[PDB]
């Protein structure tokens, strides 16, 4: 039990480092940071109740390109992905997995 | 200059709304110039004949 403790805490944050290198160069290759974060904003709000495309290939919506909303909805699956990733780390090294 | 269409909320110094004022105001300049430019040149002594 503790062996394998030590080797998940490895494993599991390099699919971690993998993951978060590429939502940055996702960001720096967006362009901003906030323009990424309003993209991300926008697909997050039609995911919710908040806004509907009724579009499969949604060219322009709320001012974004169509290359933008693949964009955005990449990032969101990354965002989710990643805050799952850290959080299981966390745990892995938790007192409570130790047992 | 150009801009292009990654934050439809601010381009250049201006902001959206001031922007799209702006255009109607080039367009508006624009006829009433010409509009102008015609009325002289229909009251000018060119035109007499």
């Amino acid at each position: 039990w503790a062996q394998g403790r030590e080797h998940v805490v490895g494993v599991l944050q390099a699919e971690l480092e993998q993951c978060q290198a590429a939502m940055k160069a996702l960001e720096n290759s967006v362009g901003g940071r906030k323009k990424l974060k309003e993209v991300m904003s926008f697909v997050d709000k039609a995911r919710k109740g908040e806004i509907i495309v009724e579009g499969d290939h949604p060219s322009g919506a709320g001012g974004f390109s169509a290359a933008l909303l693949a964009r955005g909805r990449e990032a969101v699956f990354l965002r989710d992905r990643a805050d799952i990733l850290s959080l299981r780390i966390q745990a892995a090294k938790s007192r409570q997995c130790k047992t």
